[PDB]
């Protein structure tokens, strides 16, 4: 339906209240059920109006002018309903164009540190409530960890560059918004041994299968079992894949050995069987030559003879009949041997490219994820395809800056808060001698996580952050990936397939260069580098890794169709000091809770609070994502302006 519609895109349940709205509607929520069925088509429609068209303002007046009657009469619920979707940024978000201008006479200041879409986000929603507000980017570009590399005709993204699904997703409104072309992924992926050999179909399909049951076996180790601690340690995803993959080893070793006991067995029958029928021959030998040795007692004996020589003669012929039923046992046993390994060395190896494929996704190596936690926001993932960003991610961040107060090459060194106000001190990166000093009411820090873990602080906090927001830094994790672009002036490759897979040859280096992606207009490939090689490959010099990708390629579609590249980009995600990683994940013996203890804000002791958080580390249901720094963003503009405008 239409305004059902528009709730599930707003990831909001169509037919009854969210917690949230009892809180701001508790008349709504204790009176009629009458009444609580007109707010939810209100608030439907409403999402719907701004929804259908994102690109402009939906004001009060202009909602109450496209509803329907009886919805157009009670003025007062209409209001409340649109202010509250307008200060959760679930209406005129991101950027569109403004009916009411802005208030020219401002109200509180806020500084935001980072300008990356979550800082983008916020200051785009306080500028709109009517308050004062700066970002300070360290860097010389807003964007943060969404980053297009542009020459030429080359686009190519060296942070975030996939879509998730549409349907729920705040991107879609963005998309709108901005006119990012988007385009689907195709799944098709084939895979390429170490020596460039395609995986053939079979062995892909068979060992992708075993992928899923060995995980599908943690899961069910950690939701079933509760195998979850161990040795007063949390397990990891890791450490439980190589459990599930022992048991799969002992159980090949135990049928082997059944099957070597049933080839014994049969070969003692056969010995037992051949030795008795030696003697039977012997005696027959013995008795063949009495009845040649041989009246009336003698006209009786060849009878009797007769009769005692053709019933052993009889007795060795059913023992041949069992010697055959035997020795054809063993024959079809001999012929059937159950599997000699669980995983040949060629099939472990194409089971490690799987495992970078989730070291990718996670940004980790697998013996660091939470076994019980390290997919714990499956339950919100969105519907549709997944896409790519073929004219650069870029776009987004770029046009979410217009008109802000952005102040690059700015770093943020110290942020002092008291129940007085703020003070955020910050450095000019290209003459660190010019020292800034901004006032300001509140603070709102996105600063990655990657930055928060740095010992020594990149940027100090007076006072120190409480020891439960500090515990909760350390026990996240924070990953790593990495992207080699590889620019060509012509496609050598399959242009019909956005992906292909390198199978590295051991497992330690699994993630190296595993994954090619083929996403642009122009001849452009980019190739990750996941896991424990992310860390590990910043330290190779350009030349040296583009090297390593054309031997890859080389091996892949023949040495001489891969020309030398026109230009290269390398990312170091991991040693950008603004950055010091790519994305949070969760850690062994952390959980979902600890982004919530990142999202909550500090006060000041005795009060109101003062300093407030954002970014991908701050959002338990989409941790790790543009979208999800982005509804950050807007969850942290609609707390600062309830505080500092009125709830
Ligand atoms: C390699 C890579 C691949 C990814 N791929 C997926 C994908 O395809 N899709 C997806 O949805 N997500 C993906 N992500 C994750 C996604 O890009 C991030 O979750 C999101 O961009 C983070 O936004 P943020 O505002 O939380 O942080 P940021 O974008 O990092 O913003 C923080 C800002 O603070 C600035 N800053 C740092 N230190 C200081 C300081 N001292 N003073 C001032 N400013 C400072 C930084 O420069 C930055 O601009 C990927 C990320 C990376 C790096
Ligand atoms: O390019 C960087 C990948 C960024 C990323 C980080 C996430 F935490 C979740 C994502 F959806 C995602 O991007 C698409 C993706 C989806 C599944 C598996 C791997 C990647």
């Amino acid at each position: 339906s239409g305004v059902e519609g528009a709730a599930f895109q707003s990831r909001l349940p169509h037919d009854r209240m969210t917690s949230q709205e009892a809180a701001c509607f508790p008349d709504i929520i204790s009176g009629p059920q009458q009444t609580q069925k007109v707010f939810l088509f209100i608030r439907n429609r409403t999402l719907q109006l701004w929804l259908d068209n994102p690109k402009i303002q939906l004001t009060f007046e202009a909602t109450l002018q496209q509803l329907e009657a009886p919805y157009n009469s009670d003025t007062v619920l209409v209001h409340r309903v649109h202010s509250y979707l307008e200060r959760h940024g679930l209406i005129n978000f991101g950027i569109y164009k403004r009916i009411k201008p802005l208030p020219t006479k401002k109200t509180g200041k806020v500084i935001i540190i980072g300008s990356g879409v979550s800082g983008l986000a916020a200051a785009r929603q306080l500028q709109s409530f009517g308050m004062d507000v700066t970002l300070l980017e360290a860097r010389d570009r807003v964007g943060g960890r969404v980053a297009t590399f542009r020459k030429g005709n080359y686009v190519a993204d060296l942070g975030a560059m996939v879509v998730t699904g549409l349907g729920g997703n705040p991107m879609a409104v963005v998309s709108k918004q901005v006119n990012m072309e988007l385009a689907k992924i195709k799944q098709k992926c084939p895979l390429y041994e170490a020596n460039g050999q395609a995986v053939p179909k079979e062995k892909d399909e068979m060992v992708e299968q075993e992928f899923n049951r060995l995980l599908e076996a943690t899961s069910y180790l950690s939701h079933q079992l509760d195998f979850n601690v161990l040795n007063n340690k949390p397990v990891s995803l890791g450490q439980a894949l190589e459990v599930v993959i022992q048991l799969q080893e002992k159980h090949v070793k135990d049928e082997q050995i059944e099957h070597w006991k049933k080839i014994v067995k049969t070969q003692e029958e056969l010995k037992e069987l051949l030795n008795k029928m030696v003697n039977l021959k012997e005696k027959i030998k013995e008795l063949h030559q009495q009845y040649k040795e041989a009246d009336i007692t003698a006209e009786f004996l060849v009878k009797s003879k007769h009769r005692d020589l053709t019933a052993l003669c009889k007795e060795y012929d059913e023992l041949a009949e069992t010697q055959g039923k035997l020795e054809e046992k063993l024959q079809e046993l001999e012929a059937n041997p159950p599997s000699d390994v669980y995983l040949s060395s060629r099939d472990r190896q194409i089971l490690d490219w799987h495992f970078a494929n989730l070291e990718f996704a996670n940004a980790t190596p697998l013996s660091t994820l939470s076994l019980k936690h390290w997919d714990q926001d499956d339950d919100f993932e969105f519907t549709g395809s997944h896409l790519t960003v073929r004219n650069g991610y870029s776009c987004v961040p770029v046009a979410l800056a217009e008109g802000l107060d952005i102040k690059l090459n700015t770093a943020v060194r110290q942020v002092r808060y008291t129940a007085s106000g703020c003070e955020v001190i910050a450095v000019n990166t290209r003459s660190t001698s010019q020292t800034f000093i901004y006032k300001c009411d509140a603070v709102l820090c996105t600063l990655p996580l990657g930055v928060l873990k740095q010992q020594p602080p990149a940027v100090q906090f007076v006072p120190p952050l409480p020891e439960w927001k500090t515990s909760a830094v350390q026990r996240m994790g924070f990953g790593n990936l990495n992207k080699v672009v590889l620019c060509f002036d012509r496609v050598f490759w399959d242009p019909s397939v956005n992906l292909f897979g390198h199978v590295g040859s051991t497992t330690a280096s699994r993630g190296e260069l595993f994954l090619f992606w083929n996403l642009y207009k122009a001849p452009i490939l980019l190739a990750l580098v996941a896991g424990e090689a992310a860390g590990i490959m910043e330290n190779i010099s350009d030349d040296v890794i583009v090297g390593r990708c054309l031997a890859i390629l080389k091996g892949i579609f023949g040495s001489s169709a891969v020309p030398q590249p026109k230009e290269t980009v390398v990312s170091r995600w991991r040693a950008d000091p603004w950055a010091r990683g790519s994305y949070s994940y969760v850690a062994a013996g952390s959980s979902g809770n600890d982004y919530d203890l990142m999202a909550q804000p500090i006060t000041p002791g005795p009060p109101i609070p003062r300093l407030f958080f954002a970014g991908e580390h701050t959002i338990r249901n989409y941790p790790a994502t543009v979208h999800g720094a982005l509804l950050s963003g807007l969850r942290e503009a609609g707390r600062i302006a309830d505080q500092f405008l009125g709830a």
